[PDB]
């Protein structure tokens, strides 16, 4: 992909926007 989002993705596996993580944006 982006490999921003991979990345992203990869935040979203933790939950993304519930991992505790500013998304990679």
């Amino acid at each position: 992909e982006e490999e921003a989002v991979r990345l992203y993705i990869q935040w979203l596996k933790d939950g993304g926007p519930s991992s505790g993580r500013p998304p990679p944006s």
